[PDB]
């Protein structure tokens, strides 16, 4: 499903990732929006063999297993099949332990470069949340 930028913002909202590890809602938009333009179904395959999966593109050489990727951990312990759903319950899930590490929402390398340090308010504007 390719998500409406305020049905997506709505859906975020209600699963509780408006400040989840710090992090407000804004933020989460604008790395969905330039990670997979608000597409479940977004797959991109990496030179090292990974593959990165869905609306946040988690890869899966730590979070998923997809049984392609060379010394994967799946630290999700899911399918990554799983993140392409029009349901967004397990991304939501795995992306909110991706959060959890160390490196935190910087882990996104399209959140880093777009996002990071940016006005962000456009992103929710008019969505009424
Ligand atoms: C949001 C997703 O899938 N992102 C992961 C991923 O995603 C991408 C996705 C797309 C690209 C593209 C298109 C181009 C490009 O050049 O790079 C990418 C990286 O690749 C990064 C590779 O470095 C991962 O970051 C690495 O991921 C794990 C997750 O934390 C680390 O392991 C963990 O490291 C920390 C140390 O800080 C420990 O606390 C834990 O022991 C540990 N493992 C676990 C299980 O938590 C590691 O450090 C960290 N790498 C670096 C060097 O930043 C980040 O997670």
């Amino acid at each position: 499903k390719v998500y409406d930028r305020c049905e997506l913002a709505r859906a975020l909202k209600a699963s509780g990732m408006d400040g989840y590890a710090g992090n407000s809602l804004p933020n989460w938009v604008c790395l969905s929006k330039w990670e997979s333009s608000y597409n479940t179904q977004a797959t991109n395959r990496n030179t090292d063999g990974s593959t990165d999966y869905g609306i946040f593109q988690i890869n899966s050489r730590y979070w998923c297993d997809d049984g392609r990727t060379p010394g994967a951990k799946n630290v999700c312990g899911i399918r990554c099949s799983q993140l392409l759903t029009d349901d967004l319950t397990v991304a939501i899930r795995c992306a909110k332990r991706v959060v959890l590490d160390p490196n935190g929402i910087g882990a996104w390398v399209a959140w880093r470069l777009h996002c990071q340090n940016q006005d962000l308010r456009s992103y929710v504007a008019g969505c009424g949340v």
